[PDB]
């Protein structure tokens, strides 16, 4: 524990200065480099000692310990580098470019979504890869609840120039289905279709505003046919939707078997 | 609530200045950094207090609250930074580059689509990933209505150099189908085909301007054949299209079974 | 309507100047910022009033209204910004770079396709994702007619360094097919094949210039075999092509069943 | 026709100068901007008149018309801009960068393929997405003939650092096949395999230079086995290849059924 | 061993200086280039000798050997280059850009995840490609335990602007299933469904807070139907979840077979 | 032939100077532009005449013709441009950047593969998309022979930082297989497995150095089981490998049927 | 051989200087360009002669020949260019950028993996596309042994910021399986499951530290059910793992058939 934590940086530092001595045999900056190497080996030893004593205390007010010794590790590394500067290289523009891009892109999208609102709290959305309910609109991250009701954490910058499908602002819904038929004489196929269309227009909870309900014949085969049925239902909840799907399917099968035509197999 | 909101930034700030005191033991900028740290801890405390009192009022004129305390959070952060400047780093060119790209790319595409019009209001389009009716042509976003009649919100810059299929400007439509046959003697296969082609040319609602209707034999098997049938119908609505598909399929099956040939199974 | 359109920017502007007053407590540019904020709130109010009165007139010479109030919205925003300049940020190089790229890339490809012609009007082409007839070669966009006879609008810059298959310049066509066989004694398999090859060489509408017609045995199984048949037909229209495919398939099946060999099932 | 072509740019130009008059109420460059707007409206009117009179003549020496009025459109736009300069923005470096990249990349690859020759005229190649015979090696574009004998037009820069499979320089070919077996007693499986290998070595048109012919047992099942057979044939034409495949398959099936073992089904 | 290690760089160096002598026949920098070539051949010989004597000792305190002779190889290369400088090219900005990007991006994301916590130790997360339990939150790398309980090592910069699904913060779970039915008379289909919904509401361990339990008819066929059943269960462990899934499925099948309806086959 | 080759550039040039005359009505550089236009029309005429007389000679020492008139076309274009310079735009840095990248990247990788050798002549390699034997290691391109024995031409820069699987340096091979079983009483399943493992250890040509041979039960079903069998064979040729696979499979089936257990079907 | 090697560059050079003579008719740099062209034609002739005499000696101490005439080719090209300089263009920064990126990225990752060790010699790892045992950790390349025991050669820079799954540091393993059931009365389904869970807890070689063993019902069908069984086994070798999988599966099937329930078919 303490043995190797003092052993390995010390032997590494004496190996380094023994290399630097013969490097000075053949850049005459000897004393500042050995002072920097001494303090940097000291800070490497202190870092190893610190992670050893924090894993000693974790073998016996929990998250505070982790954030504390993490910021203490980065601060001890910083004070080691500012002790090496006593006796920047150009990374600063790169890391402020990256941090400015990430943080300010997130807050910029978080405000542009606040002006030109693409959704509200409770809406079910789909934005590219993510999909679910909106449970928390935050400053840098939105929180969704996906199809398995797990909380997803989406950064705002993923809503910047993407398409957003808003499933909770629809005013009518489109439903469709296919019904296979075991019918040998297709001369009854028009009438049935017309009957099914009448069933879809005398029915409430359907929306005849834009598209008429359809029921047509999509493919044929030996002792086989297939009807494609579809309509627009009015705006309704997710339980009435399922009940209306089942009710429409059952009424269509009642009409089909009323004409003495059994169902087919796929 | 108020306890931790005053507790955590204060203990963090005294931890920070206690670190800075021993940082001054080994950059002699002490008093401005402690004044900036004091005001920044004050603004962190005020931010935590503000989100606590807005979630206190939300536990008892709704969207205005959310946009108000969001712009108040970003303004309180701004006034904290301009209090730190009293006692920019280069992010400004990056964020104006990003915002200029997003906003002006959207308005540029929104005008170039206004000059050289690729669609109009009500047209059914497909542009890459999106597809549906055009219900609102806006300044920065177009609004579509997809196949399930959900409102999609597309930014204009996604129409810049993409292919746009406009399904509402077609002047004729191409339909096709396959019919399986249970036929053992294929010597009747030409005549049937010719008959079906005659059915597709004496029929109205077909368009003989460019391509002749076809009905050929695509594959063969034991007690099995397959006809590929196709034609161009004239410009018509979406109900006449389905009825003409069903009518053409039924007439083709009438012709096939007229020659004493039953349908096959796949 | 008029209530909120005057209400929300006015209350937002007095909130902003009330923030700026305490911002001046702790940048001494007070009067120009309040004059700019006043005129920008005025232009936000005028924008909201203008969209309200255009949606008032749309609730009672249609496309002209939309292009007119769109260019009026962008011109009112421009005159608001040039009133703020009375009392550019660097976006101009970015937007002229983007617009120059889009517009001049389209016109550059539209001329390079005019010199070194890869297709003409009426040709059926395939260029990556798009495929169909060429119905309009324009200055910035080509117009195609796809397989469902919908007009596709392709920008010219998508033909810059892509492969272009030109299906209307072919001088011969390659056809092929597979025929399954229910044959138990394969000693008749060579002769049949030779017979089929003779059928493909005494036939007109085939092209013996480059490749001889082939008919070989690709796979075998219990009571099963498979022949792969293929040839090159001469340059012909799309109806003669289908009729020649059907004729070749029927002649091959006549030859196969002439040797007392029935077809197989897959 | 002439009505709207004079009507819309004139009303647009008087709308523009009426906007500019109140723009001069609150940049004192009035007379040059109104002179530029006048000439640019004049050139927009002339462009609309020119496309109207060319579509009038096309409603009554064809390709020359299209290239002529296209270069006349771009020259009329150029002379309009050089009339606006009488009373560049930086696009020139961008468009010469793009044109230099495209044109000189094509001619550079067209010469590097001429020095270090990866194929010749008539060779069947495959280079990434494209595949077929080489019918025309040009200065900027190669021309291939694909598997359906359509002429493909490939730019030379697509052969720059890609892998090129040259199917016409092979000196031997590798063939392989699988034969299913309905065999219950697998003790005859070695001998058969050895027999098949002898069939593949006493046969001419095979190449025993590098790899010995193989025939091994790849998988087993109830009343089922599978032999994998393979060899290298000598360099030959595409008809001898198919005949040798069929001959080898028939000889292998003769050997298998000689041992009183029938074929299996998959 | 020693033979070739002295042989090949020596013959290469005399080949090089013999080339340089005739290079000086037709840049008059002879003596520094031959001194640099001499020392660089010497360092190539020493590198080959060193890897030979370390692979000699590895053919007879293990990881220390590997890190030691690796840093000795790179230090011997460094001292060879600093001997060539006695008698930088611009790579330094590139490698500090790359190293600054990698290291500081990892530590930046490692701190931003420490402030705005997306998960804690023990949580099951999914972040793009990776998924599993969180067993070690480190300074530069997080450690997960995937579905096969292998330790995955993820760099922190992969959590920067990605969506993070946190499966351990869910407060209710959504379960669903499909049940096929062999039913010929569908008039019993509503009642059964209602019964199943009652079973899902009188049951404990379900969560009726947001969505009602559903059981509807999704598709129909000959002697076939399909019920889609679903509900929200309360927050529970991974064993109670499986037992509740099995219990709900068994109760649904008891209700279905109670009405004299057998199950169907797919 | 000669008619249009003199006709079209002459009429184009008089159209151009007639445009330039009215361009001089409203840049006073008249005489140099008309002299450049005259010589450039002359060089366009000479280019058309040259391709006509080379396609005249190709309608009657073949590859030399093509490389000769290609370099003559590019040299005639060069001498036309250097005649226009008598009475560079910045493309040179771009094309030398591109050519330097391509050529020197290929030669750089061709030397780095020569130092740190990843394969030799005759080795079977797989490097990303390419796979086959190495038949020619060149200066700028490697040549492989793929699985169908076609020569592939790979540029060296595709081996720069990719993974290279070298199938010809393996010292042992791993083989595995699955055997389905029709067994109803699984109490014989251990013994059989142990027997099969003994068969794989008393066998020569297997390698017991690292992994023991395994034979375990992977899945079960009605009248069905599945054994997964695997071992490491010693280094051997590609014929002994196939014979050892067949021999091991036959011995395993002998052991399985020795216990009175038949094979199963999938 | 020698004929064309002297013939083609000489005729090319006299063609070039004959072009340059008429180029001097209309840049007065004649004598240096003809001297450079003379020496460059001489070096092209010497290159062709050298590859001819090395392919002459290869038609009669092998790898040394190839590396020798390759470095001799590049040195002869270098001495030709330095003879042209007697009577750089800017490629040097590009090629040192590329070489510095490749070489120093590999050595940088090779040291960062040596400090913060993600695996050791002998560990089975998976890092993106590659997977296998670690047989050689080198300075610039790691060597793996994949699933077919082929040596893979991975550059170190592919381990820089990727996820590394280390399959040899696991302390317990997760196993799971599915068992289909032919059961008509599901009232025995709980008890069986409980029995199976007891079998998985009284068993040694399982790890009850974190997750309890589970056995639940995942899906149901006519005369069909499916159990999902799973547990965590303790750390063990790859043979004990397979034997424990088989043993657990056999014990589960013994428990299932003990209750008078046969297995089902999928
Ligand atoms: C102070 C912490 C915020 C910085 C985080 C930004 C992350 C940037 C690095 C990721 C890409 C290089
Ligand atoms: C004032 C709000 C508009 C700015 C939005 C632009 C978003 C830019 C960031 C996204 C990419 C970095
Ligand atoms: C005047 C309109 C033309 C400009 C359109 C160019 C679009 C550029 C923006 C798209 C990408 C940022
Ligand atoms: C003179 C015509 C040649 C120029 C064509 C180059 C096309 C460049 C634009 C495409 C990408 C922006
Ligand atoms: C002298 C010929 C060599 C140059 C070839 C380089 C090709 C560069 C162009 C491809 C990409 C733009
Ligand atoms: C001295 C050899 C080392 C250089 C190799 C680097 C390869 C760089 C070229 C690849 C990409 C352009
Ligand atoms: C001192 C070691 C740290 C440097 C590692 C950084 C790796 C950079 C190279 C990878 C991409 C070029």
């Amino acid at each position: 524990s303490f043995w190797g934590a003092l052993e390995d940086p010390a032997r590494y530092l004496v190996t380094f200065i023994a290399f630097a001595q013969i490097a000075a045999m053949v850049a005459q900056y000897f004393s500042p480099t050995v002072k920097g190497a001494v303090i940097l080996s000291l800070v490497w030893f202190l870092y190893r000692w610190k992670t050893n004593v924090i894993t000693r205390m974790l073998s016996a007010d929990r998250e505070k310990v982790l954030t504390l010794d993490k910021v203490s590790s980065v601060g001890l590394f910083a004070i080691g580098l500012m002790a090496s500067a006593e006796a920047v290289g150009g990374v600063g523009g790169v890391v402020t470019a990256f941090a400015a891009r990430d943080i300010l892109g997130n807050v910029l999208s978080g405000l542009s979504m606040q002006f030109s609102r693409p959704f509200s709290m409770g809406d079910t959305i789909k934005a590219g890869s993510v999909e679910g309910q909106v449970i928390e609109m935050g400053l840098t991250t939105t929180s969704l609840l996906n199809a398995e009701k797990f909380p997803v954490l989406v950064p705002n910058s993923l809503f910047s120039s993407q398409v957003i499908v808003n499933k909770s602002r629809a005013q009518w819904r489109a439903i469709a289905s296919k019904i296979p038929l075991q019918i040998d004489d297709l001369d009854m196929i028009p009438q049935i279709s017309n009957e099914i269309k009448e069933m879809l227009r005398s029915n409430t909870k359907v929306f005849l505003g834009k598209e008429a309900p359809h029921c047509y014949l999509s493919r044929v085969e030996k002792s086989f046919a297939e009807l494609t049925i579809g309509c627009n239902l009015i705006r309704m909840g997710k339980e009435e939707l399922y009940n209306t799907q089942q009710e429409v399917l059952l009424e269509a099968v009642k009409i089909i078997k009323k004409h003495g035509v059994s169902l087919g197999t796929t």
